[PDB]
DNA sequence: TGGTGGTGGTGGTGGTGGTGGTGGTGG
C-alpha cells in the first residue's frame, strides 16, 4: 500500500543521495545495461555467436596452439575496429609483432598504439591506466603466458614462485571489470595451452594464468588448424576450426569453419558462397555451381573468383543471406 | 551623661583495548 511505496521512496533517495545519481533503478529503463557488438570480420563466426559480434565493455578470450592464427584473427578485428573509426591499441607482451604483416592484413599503422612491456604488472597497469581516460575503445595482450611477476624476472632460474601469477590474475580483473563497463571498451586476452599431469579422466589440456580468467569472460574461443589449401603442389592457406566453448549473450557451442590465405587473412567471399550454397540461394548441379539459371564455376576456387570478379552479383547474394540468418 | 563599624580566596587528578587469509604447474 502507501506505506511501502514510501519506504521505497525514502530508502532509494538516501541512497542516491549519499552515493549519487543513478546508482540504484529499475532494469528495464537504463541503457547502460544492453548488449552492443561489432563484427569479428568472418560471417560464420559472426553468425555463430548468435548476438553478431563480439561484446563491448567486456573480456574475451582466445586460445589455441602453436600456428593456430590467433594474432591474425584479432588483428583483423582490430581493423574493422578502425575502418569504422574507433582507436585501439595492441599491447605486445611476447615481442612478437612484425609491423609489415600488420599493414599487410589492413591496420592503419599511423594510429594503432603499441607497447612491449617488461613485467605483467607494467601490463596490466597500462590497461588500467589506457582504458580509464577513454580514449582507447579496443585493447589486446599477446600472451598471458608471458606476463612475468616482478619478482621472477630478478630471481634465479630455479627459484619457486608458487601461485603468484593467479594472484596477479584474480587481482587484475577485480580492477578491470568496472572501469571496462564504464567506459564501453572491450579487452582481449589471448592465451597458450599447456597439459596437465595426473590426469585420471577427460582431457589434459590447460590454459596459463590460474582459474580467475575463466569466470570473468563473456565469451572463450577455440582455434585449430584442420588442413591445407593448395594451390597445385603449392601450400598456400590453412584450413581452420572455431567454437564458442563459452557465451553469456547467445546460446553457446555452435561452430564455425573458415580459410587463413597468407595474404589478406580471413577468406570472407569463400565463406559468402557457402553460406550461399548452404542456405540453398546459390544454385549447384554436380560438380558446376550457378546461379539464377546460369553457370557460375565447376569448383569452389573458380566460382569464388567469378564472385569477387563479380560485384553486382556479390552484395545482393550477401545481403539476402545476411537478412535471412 | 552617651557608643562606633566589617576584611579577603586557594590548588588539579588518571589511561584504555586488537583485527583478518591469498594463489597451482608441467609431459
Ligand atoms: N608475416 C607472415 N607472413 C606470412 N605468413 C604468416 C605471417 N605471420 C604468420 N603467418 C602464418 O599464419 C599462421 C600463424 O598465425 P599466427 O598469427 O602466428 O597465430 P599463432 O597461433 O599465435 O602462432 P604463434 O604466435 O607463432 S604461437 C601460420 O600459418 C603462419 O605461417
Ligand atoms: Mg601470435
Amino acid at each position: 500500500d502507501e506505506n511501502k511505496q514510501k519506504a521505497l521512496a525514502a530508502a532509494l533517495g538516501q541512497i542516491e543521495k549519499q552515493f549519487g545519481k543513478g546508482s540504484i533503478m529499475r532494469l528495464g529503463e537504463d541503457r547502460s545495461m544492453d548488449v552492443e557488438t561489432i563484427s569479428t570480420g568472418s560471417l560464420s563466426l559472426d553468425i555463430a555467436l548468435g548476438a553478431g559480434g563480439l561484446p563491448m565493455g567486456r573480456i574475451v578470450e582466445i586460445y589455441g596452439p602453436e600456428s593456430s592464427g590467433k594474432t591474425t584473427l584479432t588483428l583483423q578485428v582490430i581493423a574493422a575496429a578502425q575502418r569504422e573509426g574507433k582507436t585501439c591499441a595492441f599491447i605486445d607482451a611476447e615481442h612478437a609483432l612484425d609491423p609489415i604483416y600488420a599493414r599487410k592484413l589492413g591496420v592503419d599503422i599511423d594510429n594503432l598504439l603499441c607497447s612491449q612491456p617488461d613485467t605483467g604488472e607494467q601490463a596490466l597497469e597500462i590497461c588500467d591506466a589506457l582504458a580509464r581516460s577513454g580514449a582507447v575503445d579496443v585493447i589486446v595482450v599477446d600472451s598471458v603466458a608471458a606476463l612475468t611477476p616482478k619478482a621472477e624476472i630478478e630471481g634465479e632460474i630455479g627459484d619457486s614462485h608458487m601461485g603468484l601469477a593467479a594472484r596477479m590474475m584474480s587481482q587484475a580483473m577485480r580492477k578491470l571489470a568496472g572501469n571496462l563497463k564504464q567506459s564501453n571498451t572491450l579487452l582481449i586476452f589471448i592465451n597458450q595451452i599447456r597439459m596437465k599431469i595426473g590426469v585420471m579422466f577427460g582431457n589434459p589440456e590447460t590454459t596459463t594464468g590460474g582459474n580467475a580468467l575463466k569466470f570473468y569472460a563473456s565469451v572463450r574461443l577455440d582455434i585449430r588448424r584442420i588442413g591445407a589449401v593448395k594451390e597445385g603442389e603449392n601450400v598456400v592457406g590453412s584450413e581452420t576450426r572455431v567454437k564458442v566453448v563459452k557465451n553469456k549473450i547467445a546460446a553457446p557451442f555452435k561452430q564455425a569453419e573458415f580459410q587463413i590465405l597468407y595474404g589478406e587473412g580471413i577468406n570472407f567471399y569463400g565463406e559468402l558462397v557457402d553460406l550461399g550454397v548452404k542456405e540453398k540461394l546459390i544454385e549447384k548441379a554436380g560438380a558446376w555451381y550457378s546461379y539464377k539459371g546460369e553457370k557460375i564455376g565447376q569448383g569452389k576456387a573458380n566460382a569464388t573468383a567469378w564472385l569477387k570478379d563479380n560485384p553486382e552479383t556479390a552484395k545482393e547474394i550477401e545481403k539476402k543471406v545476411r537478412e535471412l540468418l
